[PDB]
């Protein structure tokens, strides 16, 4: 039973340990971190995913761990604030003035927007839930994977559980428009990150030993086109 694990195996809250735009970033960053061991957690109790080469799960985590996120910063806008804010942490809830001193204003306007969009679907907790997995096999290697014929058996089946949920019928459809625009909000945020990253030693923002970790070895699998986003339409 898919659904039923996908809830119980959601990770729980997590703070950021909380004012220039270098200490708001740094302090993102080191939240980022944390939020990246309870995404590790998850993935390795989650139905199919954990059955791949332990090869392939660590590229589809480094291919989409911003994916994941930023998507979850919404559902929990979107739960704890009705979308009106960004709510990072517990401790940590941003508003415009926020976001202008992260040196961060029109990223964080378009994950608010992500949530906007929650809040007029009406997202449900069990379409969240199987979304943020295809987020998770939302992106390829350009030859594609080790054990390509399981992942897409895989991604297929959690394809089929978001419409059984769903089953008014074009709710489908809605729901997987909005993946593929998340597609082009993380374009946007790891391009940004990319490039505090380089010049993280100048900019004094500081990055985690883990998300330089994957930052690091991510870059060279995108680069030169060595990635391939898959989109619903
Ligand atoms: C400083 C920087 O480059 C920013 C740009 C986009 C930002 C990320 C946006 C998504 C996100 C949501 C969270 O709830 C935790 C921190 C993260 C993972 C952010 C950490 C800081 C980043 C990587």
């Amino acid at each position: 039973s898919p659904v039923m694990v996908l809830e119980n195996i959601e990770p729980e809250i997590v703070y950021a340990g909380y004012d220039t735009a270098e200490n708001l970033l740094s302090t993102l960053n080191r939240l980022a971190g944390k939020q990246m061991i309870q995404v590790v957690k998850w993935a390795k109790v989650l139905p199919g995913f954990k059955n791949l080469p332990l090869e392939d799960q660590i590229t589809l985590i480094q291919y989409s761990w911003m994916c994941l996120l930023s998507f979850a910063l919404s559902w929990r806008s979107y739960k704890h604030t009705n979308s009106q804010f960004l709510y990072f942490a517990p401790d940590l809830v941003f508003n415009e003035e926020k976001m202008h001193q992260s040196a961060m204003y029109e990223l964080c306007q378009g994950m608010h927007q992500i949530s906007l969009q929650f809040v007029r679907l009406q997202l449900t907790f069990e379409e969240y839930t199987i979304m943020k997995v295809l987020l998770l096999l939302s992106t390829i290697p350009k030859d594609g994977l080790k054990s390509q014929a399981a992942f897409e058996e895989m991604r297929t089946n959690y394809i089929k559980e978001l419409r059984k949920m769903v089953t008014s019928w074009q709710r489908f459809y809605q729901l997987t428009k909005l993946l593929d625009s998340m597609h082009d909000l993380v374009s946007d945020l790891l391009e940004f990150c990319f490039y505090t990253f380089r010049e993280s030693h100048a900019l004094k923002v500081e990055f985690p030993a883990m998300l330089v970790e994957i930052i690091s070895d991510q870059l060279p699998k995108v680069e030169s086109g060595n990635a391939k986003p898959l989109y619903f339409h």
